């Protein structure tokens, strides 16, 4: 009922604000797109940015997926290659268009430094937890505290993603951020 | 003029030290023109409005925080690149422990600024500094020479992260004894001495 308006608001969101950004797609035009009338949208958002938050939990849990599926795929022999294949995997997957302009540019900006760490340690920290076990376990990663190492991996690699999200030459910058991220990771790494 | 300069100061300092010890959302301007011994027409004449007193108790707190860190460095007596950087990361998480630079900095200038204006003034008051320690590393051969602005964005969104982590914990003091380690780890991994 309220369940079919809400999944067409958020789809039809996430397409016009992927595509056109947050601040240049208003509410009317999303309720056009999803087919219900401004009072049935009202009726589920309060407001533009409270259909933003629905559209940054759908789109950081399919990032998440997307990035576990190239992960097991890669080939990667051990813990400490699949900790190099999640970093790859995160600058393919932020390179995605509608990721750069969701994620990297608008969440920032609408959500709040804040708002922003909460939705991606809630959706991250788990997978990134996992990878610094599994490489301990192995012997690859010395024995440390896991959260405090989580939380600065992943804010290195948001902040490693938001700069190439906004370079002049996003190429350059995509090759020279994934030359610093490995050497990190490699410094960390036993072997 | 020289009371109008006087209460801009008065303003400015009253503003920090409420706004440091309660929080932006906390105090008021009316609190703050009495704190200052000034009239709400002398404070309406230096600020617009209280965010735009806010981004001048922000420059001058960023001000303090990098010339605090240079301090922290200076006096470390560190004589290798290496040893300033390791220095200058131990300082970081000193001056962010500060308790009006975690409320001004960490907490409320994020809100009050909003993404774009804190971004732009953590820039322009970290990047210099950060950008140096890499350029002379690499020129003294303690790093792989390699683009200095990616490394710089990486570490500083890796500093950013660990404050924060610790201006947030429950346990501030264990979480910021664990995020120093894991940075100086990270650090050591990279610097050749
Ligand atoms: O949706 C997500 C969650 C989080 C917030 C928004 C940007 C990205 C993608 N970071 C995770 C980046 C990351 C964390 C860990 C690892 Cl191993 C790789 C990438």
């Amino acid at each position: 009922r309220s369940a079919a308006t809400r999944e067409a608001l958020i789809t039809g969101a996430r397409k016009l604000w992927g595509l056109r950004g947050y601040a240049e797609v208003g509410t009317p035009e999303i309720a056009t797109e999803a087919g219900v009338t401004r009072g049935a949208m009202y009726h589920q958002f309060a407001d533009k940015a409270a259909l933003f938050r629905d559209v940054v939990e759908v789109v950081e849990q399919d990032v998440m997926a997307r990035m576990a599926t190239l992960v097991a795929a890669s080939g990667a022999a051990t813990p400490a290659d699949a900790i190099r294949a999640a970093v790859d995997a995160w600058l393919e997957v932020s390179g995605d268009p509608e990721v750069r302009q969701l994620i990297l540019l608008d969440a920032p900006v609408v959500l709040g430094w804040a708002g922003f760490r909460d939705v991606a340690q809630r959706y991250s920290l788990g997978m990134t937890e996992q990878l610094i076990t599994e490489a301990i376990r192995a012997g690859q990663l010395a024995r440390q505290p896991v959260r405090p190492l989580a939380q600065v991996l992943i804010g290195a690699l948001d902040e490693a993603a938001m700069f190439i999200a906004t370079a002049d030459d996003p190429k350059r910058a995509r090759r020279e951020t994934r030359q610093v991220l490995r050497r990190l990771i490699d410094g960390m790494l036993n072997g």
